[PDB]
């Protein structure tokens, strides 16, 4: 199998797909939240579900689709990230923080945000995310800045 | 050529650019939607044509603005997923419908956002395409997990 | 290193790094203008900083949100064809070419918009940085074609 292409791979890929899914229960949410609070962006979708007048913004709706949107914003660039740094040669075991880091961080910033957690909870869970981002990142710049 | 690393890659490869080409299409199609119902996000933008008054928001702009953002939470976890999976040796035709039932169901997504469809046609088509992703994820998981 | 299996990868993974590295830069621009003026997505947040009212839409933080969707809408999908295009043996020159009028693009078209330059400049940054994007989108359509 070439999940076996360099040690830290497989631990890659458990932690992204984990992430994928993490995204995916963020998005089955976020339409159960609007069918609940009947807010339907659409008016095709809000006459279906019970007049226009439930074409409507609701709070718990932004929130979910805030949360979806922070999502996008950090780990996308991870699954891009992670996945190069996996083929630098790391130390499996640091390599694994990164990763273990990561998804921690971004589970624990869904819960902090969905679940209305007290300020910074989820500000720090975030921060906390972004430092194996960061440095990921900058060996790749070393690495692909010392091949040119 | 290395896009016969595996024998599923090329019908990813096709897919994926193909949906990544149809969001291009929906970023130009904002665009001229922007300017025929002159509605624009910045200042500067609505000063260059015609005035300030046309810095506002719009129903169609929101609209186009929408199914690029569905765009970007399903299609760019495909773009990892299908990729990752095209390596884990799947057999060709069952990889080929993964792809073929995105594909179709992408584009049908956006034909029923932008073309107003009747409910539930769209929340159909979404639902159809997530399928495939829930799929390759799982299987994804497994060979990461069984690597560990 | 793992890094040379291509002659244009290393310039790619340079391109892609600081893009991405730039959008971290806009994230922690956009919380530095929430915390500055006040504005805050969140009443949680909004407790923590001075006050319920600041639960605010700012036309800053609005602007900042845009130039990262845009990011998102752009950059994202050059990762992925960056990176399949590097596999596909161009023209070490013209695969940097493509990678540099991206950098140079999206660099610019940053700067551009939460600068709040005078249109078109953005709009004008924006095709210039689609073009390698169309163009690889093409190179790799027709190579993932021919391998079916
Ligand atoms: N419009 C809309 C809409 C808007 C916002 C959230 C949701 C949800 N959750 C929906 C939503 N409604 C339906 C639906 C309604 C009536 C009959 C059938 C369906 C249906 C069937 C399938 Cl297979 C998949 C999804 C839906 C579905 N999704
Ligand atoms: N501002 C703005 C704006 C805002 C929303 C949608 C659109 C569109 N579509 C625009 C928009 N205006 C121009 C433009 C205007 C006058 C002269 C030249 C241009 C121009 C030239 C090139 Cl090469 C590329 C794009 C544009 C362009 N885009
Ligand atoms: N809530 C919120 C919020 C909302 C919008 C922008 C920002 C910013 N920038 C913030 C924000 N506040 C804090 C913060 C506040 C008090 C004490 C500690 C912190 C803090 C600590 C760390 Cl390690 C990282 C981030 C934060 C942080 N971020
Ligand atoms: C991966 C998906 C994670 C979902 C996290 C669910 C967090 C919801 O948690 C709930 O939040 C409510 C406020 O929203 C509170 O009223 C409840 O006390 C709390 O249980
Ligand atoms: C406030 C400062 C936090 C910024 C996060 C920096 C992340 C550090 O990352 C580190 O960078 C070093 C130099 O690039 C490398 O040698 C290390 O391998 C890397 O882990
Ligand atoms: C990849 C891009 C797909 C573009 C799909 C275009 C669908 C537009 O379709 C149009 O929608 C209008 C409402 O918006 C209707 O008034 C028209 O009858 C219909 O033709
Ligand atoms: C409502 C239930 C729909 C959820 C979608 C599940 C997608 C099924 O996906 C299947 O999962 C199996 C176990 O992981 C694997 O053996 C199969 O290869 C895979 O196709
Ligand atoms: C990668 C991050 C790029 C940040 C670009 C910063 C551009 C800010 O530039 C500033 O914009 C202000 C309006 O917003 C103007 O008042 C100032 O004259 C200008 O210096
Ligand atoms: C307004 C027209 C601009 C559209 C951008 C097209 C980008 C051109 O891209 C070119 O496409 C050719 C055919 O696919 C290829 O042979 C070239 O390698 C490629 O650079
Ligand atoms: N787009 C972000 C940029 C900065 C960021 O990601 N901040 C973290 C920590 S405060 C966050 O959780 N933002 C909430 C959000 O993006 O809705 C924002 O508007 O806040
Ligand atoms: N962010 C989505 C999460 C769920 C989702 O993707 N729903 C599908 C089926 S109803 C959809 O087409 N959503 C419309 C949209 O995202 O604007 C939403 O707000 O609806
Ligand atoms: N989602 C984009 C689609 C088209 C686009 O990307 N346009 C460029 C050139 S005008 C841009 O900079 N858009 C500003 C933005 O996305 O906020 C939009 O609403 O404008």
């Amino acid at each position: 199998s070439l999940v076996m292409s360099s040690p830290a791979l497989p631990a890659f890929l458990l932690c992204s797909t984990l992430l994928v899914i993490k995204m995916y229960v963020v998005a089955i949410i976020t339409g159960q939240v609007r069918l609940r609070k009947k807010a339907f962006a659409n008016p095709e979708d809000a006459l279906r579900h019970g007049g226009p007048q439930y074409c409507r913004s609701d709070p718990d709706v932004e929130r979910c689709l805030r949360a979806h949107r922070n999502d996008m914003e950090t780990i996308y660039p991870f699954l891009f990230l992670g996945f190069v740094y996996s083929f630098l040669g790391p130390n499996p075991f640091v390599a694994w923080m990164h990763f273990l880091v990561f998804l921690v961080g971004r589970v624990a910033h869904t819960v902090a945000y969905l679940g209305k957690l007290r300020a910074p909870i989820r500000s720090v869970t975030y921060t906390l995310a972004q430092l194996p981002c960061a440095s990921m990142a900058l060996q790749i710049l070393w690495e692909a800045a010392r091949h040119l």
